[PDB]
């Protein structure tokens, strides 16, 4: 009817295409837009939700009909009829462009509700009664802990089907890990399910579609339990199981099979299983045919009732852990007879798959994993520390067998195999990359190859540390959800991967661990109880939440956790009666040549985050309309600045020779420096960088996240580029020159036990600088409502590009620098505006919008003596600054 010929596309419920198991009573709906014309923006939308396909195809609001909603937002909270469990809903949406031209309806999408807030689960928790375990107590555990490793119980139940099915659903929560089978076939496309949470406060169950798996006559289901994080050392019990199998027939009748004492159970091939120490698979004790209809279900002991884990059973929509890739080894050698070592060329996470040909039964094959190597060619397991990280497979002798671990994962680059039946090849080993299967959100490429290698190392390091929770390292006896490392690298992960579903689940984990006084643990989930938290660590609650609103435009996650923000800031106010939080544990963690900060900056870093937490909370309060809370925090923020400067500002620099880089970038980032002192404080920072350190970082994980932006904001991007381009200690290039395929925990090359891990993510915040400064695409208004295209062609850079897939669509920036022409090509999606910042690198120039000249003299466009400002709408544009 109109010129608005394109309906909304990529419709997401809970930020997922057609989600299965929506437990949120008010889920989040989103969509992207596309128009034929430029400078287009949504002015109105209307979403219809119905209860049937025939019903939705009549443009009627069976359970929701917003009507023409006059709003430019494309991320909405559900406000329709109260949703009901196990029901499938349908929804389309229309949008009105900038000229009120109505668009056709979108393609009918679908979201299915799960059990919906424990709506009479009927099924009960089942377990074995014997439960054989082993108590491993190695010398040197982190806090002196022990490891109680139980076995792997299997659970079987048979049911019969006669009338033909319409649909089938399965709602399982196997603690701590599980694998589901129906009539012999594996069900899930995920591994290491469910996600790690505080099982005493919440247990995330998974729902599967097992319709085309039901068969006719006799049926069988199979569940094998792994330990994972549900272990006695963290305050949990032995593995338990709950599961209910909804089955719907074509006659609109329902029956289902629940977990009870009628279930049989036994021990199978898997003995001990642990995330830190690996898994043992004895093929001789493998019950052949255990999960198929016609099977002697007797001779097994019956399951018993379990004490529930205590947590509410919820179903969050977030990316699960999957086998994301299969890599093949590149090199193999033998440092000792019978020992064969593989090199994958990259430090990654997961496990391996081995192919064996033995015919003889009972032969043991031991698979060890490590991050580093020794000069003699043997593996260095030092970075793994007390984590055994070895898998053992005992062959059956069937001429050809394959094995992959199912209840563990390791972080490694090399693999040692002892006991192989002969000489193995590069085909008999298959590496499985295992982590949270996040989608790719952005690309980045540079003219500098060292920067590309650093960017390549951070991408693998971040994915290596995404196991349903943001971890610090993935290789040793830790892998905890440290709040500080997750906060400093949150901006990088958002730029590289789709993280809104991941962070929404993690933000709940922080909410589930917040104490009554507002305290937070340094690791979340609090398997290790560290209360209270460091301010530089506990800031991850408000920071990650603010990131979700800044880069996705999700103001609802700000209201959902607002009371938690007010409670934590209240706790920080308790530690700061006179405004200087003297309490700190880590501070600027791991400065060059140290673990604890050498500049005694912990109290400055702590007060830095006290002002940070109060300022952004007052910014959130003003957004939600809380004028009283806004003014209050705004006033309190002023108290801090003034108290921060009274205690730390010393004539020409900050202190407590006598001033470090960390001591100066932090007040310059949040702009706590008085205007009469910024030029002198900034100079102390530059002289410490250029003169005292010769363009080298002297900062830990906290200040490294801010130092590059501080120099860029004050017109010193050349100094920041010279820091990045360093190949000597201490720098990111020094890691690459020493053979790092990921990022190190420490600047120094350390290959022994102790904090020497080679796959950390806390220092990965520099990848955000590559996108926002080197490439030059940053958020101007939340949700990418305004985009700032400000490239920084520094050093000997010739080209750079960042292409992002945001919540509004595709965002792209490209620039080329020659002696005469500076090219620039940007792309702005519909319902967004662009603000180009063409840098004036020439005394006289032209500036051409394609073939159209748009700047002959001063005054043709906006400028600020450093840039040329161009404001555009949606579409692709090419700008040419010549001469």
């Amino acid at each position: 009817k109109s010129s608005n010929i394109y309906s909304p596309f990529d419709l997401k419920c809970e930020f997922t295409t057609n989600p299965l198991g929506v437990d949120k009573k008010n889920p989040i709906f989103s969509w992207k837009l596309r128009h034929l014309e430029k400078n287009e923006k949504q002015t109105a939308y209307q979403v219809i939700v119905s209860s049937s396909l025939e019903t939705i195809n009549d443009n009627i609001g069976d359970v929701w009909d917003t009507g023409k909603v006059l709003s430019s937002e494309q991320v909405i909270k559900y406000e329709g009829k109260e949703l009901e469990p196990c029901k499938v809903y349908f929804w389309k949406v229309r949008w009105w462009d900038s000229k009120d031209q109505e668009s056709p309806f979108s393609v009918v999408n679908t979201f299915e509700t799960g059990l919906m807030n424990e709506e009479n689960w009927k099924a009960k928790w089942i377990t074995k009664k014997e439960h054989k375990y082993e108590v491993y107590s190695p010398d040197g555990a982190p806090f002196g802990l022990n490891y109680t490793i139980a076995y792997a119980p299997m659970f079987r139940k048979s049911f019969s089907i006669s009338k033909k099915i319409k649909r089938a659903r399965v709602y399982i929560a196997g603690l701590g890990l599980y694998e589901l089978y129906i009539n012999g076939e594996r069900i899930g496309d995920r591994v290491l399910d469910p996600g790690q949470t505080d099982y005493k406060k919440r247990v995330l169950y998974t729902v599967y579609d097992v319709s085309k798996n039901i068969r006719d006559g006799k049926n069988a289901i199979g569940v094998i339990l792994g330990n994972g994080r549900y272990v006695k050392e963290y305050g949990y019990d032995f593995p338990k199981l709950i599961i209910q199998v909804l089955v719907e027939y074509e006659d609109d009748s329902i029956e289902w099979i629940v977990s009870d004492e009628s279930w049989k159970t036994t021990y199978g091939p898997i003995t001990l299983n642990s995330l830190y120490h690996g898994e043992i698979y004895d093929g001789r004790k493998e019950i052949k045919g255990w999960n198929l209809p016609d099977f002697d279900d007797s001779t097994w002991e019956n399951a018993i009732l379990a004490e529930p884990p205590g947590g509410k059973l919820y179903s969050e929509i977030y990316p699960p852990i999957r086998i994301t890739k299969t890599i093949k080894p590149i090199k193999m050698w033998s440092p000792e007879p019978g020992t064969y070592v593989y090199d994958f060329g990259q430090n990654y996470t997961g496990w391996i798959k081995i192919k064996v040909r033995t015919n003889e039964s009972g032969k043991e094959i031991r698979i060890r994993h490590a991050e580093l190597t020794y000069e003699d060619g043997t593996l260095n397991y030092s970075t793994n520390r007390t984590a055994l990280a070895t898998d053992v497979y005992i062959t059956k002798g069937e001429g050809y067998e394959e094995y992959e671990p199912r209840f563990t994962y390791h972080g490694f680059r090399y693999v040692e195999i002892l006991g192989y039946p002969g000489v193995p090849t590069l085909e008999d080993i298959e590496g499985k990359v295992v982590h949270t299967a996040v989608e790719s959100n952005g690309e980045f490429i540079c003219s500098n190859e060292l920067i590309n290698k650093i960017h390549h190392n951070i991408i693998w390091g971040q994915l290596s540390n995404l196991m349903s929770i943001p971890t610090d390292c993935p290789q040793r006896d830790e892998r905890m959800g440290w709040m500080g490392d997750a906060q400093l690298s949150a901006e990088e992960a958002i730029f590289n991967f789709d993280m809104i579903g991941f962070y929404r689940k993690y933000l709940n984990d922080i909410r589930d661990a917040q104490k009554e006084n507002g305290s937070l643990s340094d690791v979340i989930p609090p398997y290790w109880s560290i209360y209270p938290g460091d301010p530089a660590w506990s800031t991850a609650y408000i920071t990650i939440a603010w990131y979700l609103y800044q880069y996705y435009g999700d103001k609802y996650v700000l209201e959902e956790h607002y009371e938690g923000f007010k409670k934590y800031v209240e706790f920080l106010k308790k530690l700061a009666p006179d405004y200087i939080v003297s309490f700190y544990k880590y501070g600027d963690w791991c400065q060059p040549g140290t673990v604890r900060p050498k500049d005694n900056s912990g109290e400055l870093t702590s007060t830095f985050y006290f002002y940070h937490d109060v300022i952004t909370l007052s910014k959130i309060a003003k957004l939600l309309g809380k004028e009283a809370d806004y003014k209050y925090y705004s006033e309190l923020a002023d108290k801090i600045k003034s108290a921060f400067n009274k205690k730390f500002l010393k004539e020409k620099a900050y202190a407590s020779m006598f001033t470090s880089q960390t001591l100066n970038t932090l007040p310059l980032y949040l702009n706590l420096v008085p205007e009469d002192k910024v030029q002198d404080v900034l100079k102390t920072l530059l002289e410490d960088i250029i003169i005292r350190h010769d363009y080298h970082l002297d900062t830990g994980i906290v200040a490294t996240r801010y130092i590059f932006d501080v120099l860029t904001s004050y017109g010193y991007d050349e100094v920041a580029y010279k820091i990045v381009n360093q190949k000597t200690y201490p720098s990111f290039g020094y890691m690459i020159e020493e053979g790092a395929t990921t990022l190190w925990e420490r600047w120094e090359k350390l290959t022994s036990t102790g904090m020497n891990s080679h796959n950390h993510i806390m220092f990965g915040s520099v990848d955000a600088w590559f996108y926002r400064v080197i490439a030059g695409v940053r958020v101007g208004e939340p949700g990418w409502n305004k985009i700032i295209f400000e490239p920084h062609p520094v050093g000997d850079l010739k080209y750079a590009k960042a292409r992002l897939n945001t919540i509004k669509g595709e965002v792209e920036i490209n620039w080329q620098k020659t002696e005469n022409i500076f090219s620039m090509r940007i792309s702005v999606p519909v319902n967004s505006e662009g603000e180009v910042h063409v840098p004036k690198l020439f005394e006289r120039f032209v500036v051409k919008e394609g073939d159209n000249i748009i700047y002959e003299k001063k005054g043709d466009l906006e400028e600020n003596e450093k840039y040329i400002v161009i404001r555009v709408g949606s579409g692709s544009y090419n700008f040419y600054m010549e001469k």
